[PDB]
């Protein structure tokens, strides 16, 4: 029940690797990485590719671990209504054009951030609209499944099952094994 | 009397050879071309190396082949007033910050144009602050001297001659033989 300590130190063991395989093939993406904790995962992730020259566009009723993860690494948020993709496109052309605060130069990087399913209404994302803007506009996607994956679809793979979307349209893909899996921990 | 054709097809000899590298070291550069009009030098100059993208800071009394020059490459005009300085230094850096129009990118280049003397007024030009200015804030010069060369300074050298300015920190010098030499061209 111990572990000797960080994974690049000498926590690593095979049960590590054959779990990342397995999670890698289930999902229908090419690699994977497992974490102690979700709310850590969103916590630190987007500490490691995004700056203060960057932006992210994410929906009003995203989790409170993205939301500290993103103010923890200093690129700038807006939101738009949840559910209106109008809204989307329309924001998404006024900040290309309009670029950084105060200077006005092209914005570096543009990230979109959804949730496969809100869990406080129950709805869906509309994940076509998204890969079409996104393929579009030369954008980047993040989706967080924590309550769609291992419990919808037509055998249980996701949002990407449901709406028929090839799995690699999508940039990264996010989860955690607490709420359908009956364990702990993220990927 | 007769010429062969354009200077690339057969029109050089030796004397132009002999000129150029004389006319080079006369002024104190290291190479030189020479044309048959001074007038169509002007014009046809500033269309090699300027774009819609570039950016050009005049004199208000400048002449009309360095306008003509101007307008046939399609870059950007902006004027200050004759013997101001302060106004020069607030503009570059005015333009510096709003960028191109209606895009407010960059400044893909910005080059600053003044003439040795105006033959209106009779006036010299503030050569040692147009070359710490063109330091400052990482611009270009082009001097034009028609009425300085051969004509001024203790030896006859121009304006940097005049100002003891090392001939190196002047990016562009042109001049005309018709005004002082009693001849035809320039260079």
């Amino acid at each position: 029940i111990q572990s000797g300590g960080p994974r690049a130190q000498i926590g690593t063991t095979d049960l590590h690797i054959k779990a990342e395989k397995l999670v890698a093939r289930f999902i229908g993406k090419e690699d994977a990485l497992v974490f102690s904790m979700g709310y850590g995962t969103n916590a630190n992730l987007f500490n490691a590719f995004l700056d203060k020259k960057c932006l992210v566009i994410s929906d009003e009723l995203n989790h409170t671990s993205i939301r500290t993860g993103v103010r923890l690494s200093g690129a700038a948020v807006r939101t738009f209504k949840h559910g209106d993709m109008v809204g989307l496109e329309k924001l998404i052309r006024e900040q290309i054009v309009l670029g950084q605060p105060k200077t006005n130069r092209p914005w570096k990087k543009i990230l979109i951030c959804a949730e496969g399913l809100f869990s406080m209404e129950g709805t869906l994302c509309n994940l076509p609209k998204l890969v079409e803007l996104k393929k579009k506009y030369k954008c980047y996607l993040f989706i967080d499944e924590a309550h769609s994956i291992g419990a919808m679809g037509p055998t249980g793979r996701g949002v990407c099952e449901i709406f028929g979307v090839d799995p690699k349209d999508v940039d990264i893909l996010m989860g955690t094994f607490t709420k359908s899996f009956g364990a702990a921990g993220g990927y």
